């Protein structure tokens, strides 16, 4: 029972899976997991927990941005004893070579927020992944023929930037995806010692076209979300 | 309809009180608002339009941390035909002169975050509010007998922040109260021409204790709920 | 006795109004106080003592630049029980609908001074006036019947810029007028615990052109002079 | 040949084992490449070119610091088409559970450097490694027996720090190593579309330990190549 | 004619003394100059012209603070054809070593200001003064008797810092001085192209005693400017 | 011994001549100085000590970038006495007057690194030399009928540069040379109370040049014996 989430210790499981939005979370509840229970409400932030073949596993959104994911990222550790936490979400893309449905993995986090530098001395703190987590999502994505692509992600604090000149920087350095909050859990799961992962499917690129159908769009999120439920059955082993 | 509002333009007053949380926006359409209906639910931030006195008026959730608001104020200004913002939020008192329950109204609004920066060319930006919106608001206060200080806010990026140290400079720079958006809001308010006011209600206090429930519906959250509404008929005269 | 300041306890009032230019302050004296005393001449900054409609108050240089104003405020606050200080200086106009001769009312200060972020440990302390004292001088106004804008002017350490950019970006986000030192006087009052507002006058236009010698005496520069008076008159009452 | 190495295209493999030490990287070639030959001698930085089971590989060394990598690996991926780069060497520890000896692979380099500022507009750039080639360090040492600890990495512009309450900062947020040009060479790769990975033994909180890390440096580029 | 300085060209010497004060300025005309004459009095920052031994000199205040001085040095360089520049002041000391009294020589400047990051793209300019002037100014106090020491010059922003956690530092460091305007001087040097030099005397220390005569302390103060005077018929041989 | 230098004190003269290319220390040795014997050798950044006219003289080099040389500064400052040191490079130019072969010297350094912010709360820190040996070298190199040019230099972390626009910055603000540690250098003379300079040929914008500048840099010392 925190100010943002009223739940008590044992209400989430070991592991949480995070989309940003809240009833993204209620559908990744209705739709893998079993016996499912809303857990929290708070300022309609959704939260669940259920199983997912037999383990037990939580679900909750953690709203736009860096500062709103620490908010819950940080209880879910230090209060609810959350080990692992897997955020599941979308991106934008900037490489050419990189197109939409693609799965991504940000094994590290690019961002132009002052939350790490304000707890790293004011220095260069990479925000990375768990290696392990990295890999079991590279394994389970492999089991279901789903090839994804392991690299840097950019967490933007401006979704709508006052000078799109850092895309060009995006693309030179290489960045994978564009979103808001994977360096942000990185530092949170850095600073108490948690173990965070982010998952994004290619939601829109850098120069379109057509439009994509929503079914085949739909596929690929599910699939993601697969690939993090499997991939933290093969940490259990 | 934007990435983020499912709404046509004339859905929304010119006028959009806005409070974090969407529960909260809720609570003030069925509490303050005459015949309010809803006008968007997407990833569960609820906003409603109606009337206050016959004055039509919108109200919508803005979510925690500035990326957060930055996206719905945006859209908001630019797709809406919005004029006016008024944050109506909580925050956290670092002056022993500050009790709970307190109303606090930011002309200014210290932070932490690189968003002005990145706007302002790496120099000090003041992120202040519109002048008559204040004056409003401090005149819709004294009609209505309740106190409230006007100052500097300070809006944090890290609600749980590994730098305490800065509580006392903060203090000592007399800055009300603790919140995670003013600063962004005003930001977004000077780069896309539009006007707003940060109201907010000491929900605890960082020096000793906090609250809770009642944040998304008290006596003290119903007078700035008041002053707001009050103030934006002064607004009009 | 001040390092600079060669004047006792009770040779100033508790409200100081304070030109850039030490002969203004001279032609303040000699044109709106009655019985004016000189108080001080140290570096040639003269500090004047005599009374308007009765109410005692004083007049001195700050020199230009922040580091300057700095000191002087300073001594005047921790030194001379000085309450209140009223910049009435001149700027630079970027924006087009902005005229010569205009009154500006400073809210907010924006700066490229880094005088601030060394006291509030790197971050963006929204250097703001006391709000009492931007409605004193926006009612004294209107009971003059002279127009004056409120909002944010900009402090800038190098009257000559390498930056031109920098005009674009100000005129952006609307800065009022380009002077230099209200953000570093907004600083030391908030650091020493006094209040503080700065009231300019158009002397020139950073896209257009300029003016010379009028800076120390012209019926506008004597309109900003009536409302400092004025306003200190109602902040009284 | 480049401002720094007099050699030509073909003469480096498309993989090159970087040690510190010029030193090094004969003993690396004598002792673990076949066939070796000397490509380069510059400034005394040895650079020679093998095989290691059949496998093409170069060895030379970088010097110390950001800025003498970053010359380096510059000049062996845009001139010598160098497309993946391994530095092997030593660090610090700061972290009570990371013994000497142990064996670290840096996923991710922090840095009090402004080099990837420079390059990143002022924002924050995520030094990493690429996956794969940290993934097959790690088949690599386990395939040999040995325990690798894999995560963020500290690439110190002042080996002699003005000020040490930097360490306990690193020591909180789980850096297993501190070094000086991990950061650096991952800058680079980035900036130039190439692959690379540091390896380090914990010197402080030997041949042995050594021959392991450039054992299981060279087995994981047979792995990398399936 | 500029907007600071009342004057035209050949009013002012191609080399210009210039002390803070502006009254010093006129103590130094009438002391060392013969058939001096004023040839600006803007704002009270007096400037005068004479001859030294059959040299033509010029002598001006520049006020307290980097932004002051940047004004003036920078119009004489443009408008007034001034080659060089010397600044004659008092500073305060932090090491132990250096006396009351003590001649300083600054060849480099170091600064909390931020006029040349702004100016150097936020890199580190060394701002040094120009070689030649400080060798002659090191032989002509040898020809006076006077050893001057010479190394780096703190250039405050703040006269009264916040924080003196800074003086350690500048001892740490070794810098012979404290005043405020030495990386100015040498920032606008460098930028329009000419060649500039400070010397100080050391006035105070971290650390005092008694209070040493004023007598003797005039005396040092003359011989700064002597070797200021003398060194400059150096540079013409 | 230090961790770069297995020396005792007394091996290293009170004065050392710096050349980045470790090479370039024995060529000084046998060439200018007299009695020489080898001191250092570590990492193969031979160190060497002898005589000049009499007066003692070490030599030995201290590899590309700040990082580098930081280190090896620090340490004959902090451990082997050494009270001045004289760094003899080369480096590029920007200015149009300034010509291939000129010799620079470096009264102050310029950088794009973080250095020295680190050792100054994050402020200004102007990285200078010190005085006197600037105008022995001046006298010395007047003496051997050399113009030298004195001014700033600019010390860089990456000698290949993500953004060519800082270079007109830099000839905008008449920086006479572009190296890679004089700021370094200087940084650790100012932080450890020792001597420091810098001299550099311009490279780009030769032995002879070279021995003309090493020839400055001793007779500097002699004078500034005086
Ligand atoms: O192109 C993009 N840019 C920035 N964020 C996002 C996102 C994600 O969607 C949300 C905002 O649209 C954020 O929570 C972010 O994680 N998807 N596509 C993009
Ligand atoms: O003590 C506090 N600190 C920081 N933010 C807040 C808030 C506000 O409540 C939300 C997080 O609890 C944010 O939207 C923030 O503006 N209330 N109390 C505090
Ligand atoms: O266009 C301008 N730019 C910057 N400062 C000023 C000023 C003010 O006048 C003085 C310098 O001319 C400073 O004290 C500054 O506040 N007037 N016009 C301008
Ligand atoms: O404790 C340490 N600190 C910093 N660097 C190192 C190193 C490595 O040794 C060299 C400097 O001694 C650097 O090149 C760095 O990679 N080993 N141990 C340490
Ligand atoms: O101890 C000191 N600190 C800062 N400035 C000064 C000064 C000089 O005196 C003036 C302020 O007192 C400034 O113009 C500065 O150059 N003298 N002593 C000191
Ligand atoms: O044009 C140049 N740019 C940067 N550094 C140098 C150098 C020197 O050469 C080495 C790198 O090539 C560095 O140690 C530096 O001191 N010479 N010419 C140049």
């Amino acid at each position: 029972a925190t100010p943002h989430i009223n739940a008590e210790m044992g209400d989430f499981a070991d592991v949480v899976l995070m989309p940003g939005d809240p009833l993204r979370a209620k559908y990744i509840a209705e739709t893998f997991l079993e016996d499912a229970r809303e857990v929290n409400n708070v300022r309609g932030m959704l939260g669940f927990t259920g199983t997912y073949k037999g383990r037990k596993i939580s679900v909750m959104g953690h709203g736009m941005g860096i500062p709103s994911c620490s908010i819950y990222t940080k209880e879910l550790i230090t209060d609810f004893g959350v080990k692992k936490i897997i955020r599941v979400g979308s991106c934008g893309a900037v490489l050419p070579h990189v197109k939409l449905r693609d799965v991504v993995i940000g094994m590290g986090a690019c961002t132009d927020s002052k939350v790490n530098r304000i707890r790293f001395k004011d220095h260069d703190f990479a925000a990375i992944a768990d290696f392990d987590m990295v890999r079991n999502a590279v394994d389970a994505a492999k089991a279901l023929g789903i090839d994804a692509r392991v690299g840097n992600l950019f967490s933007a604090d401006l979704f709508y930037s006052p000078d799109g000149e850092m895309f060009d920087v995006m693309e030179k350095y290489g960045i994978l995806g564009v979103e808001m909050e994977a360096a942000g859990i990185y530092g949170v799961a850095a600073e108490f010692g948690a173990k965070a992962l982010t998952i994004c499917t290619v939601s829109d690129h850098i120069r379109t076209h057509e439009q994509t159908t929503a079914a085949e769009r739909q596929t690929t999120f599910n699939d993601m979300i697969k690939i993090a439920l499997e991939s933290v059955l093969l940490g259990d082993k």
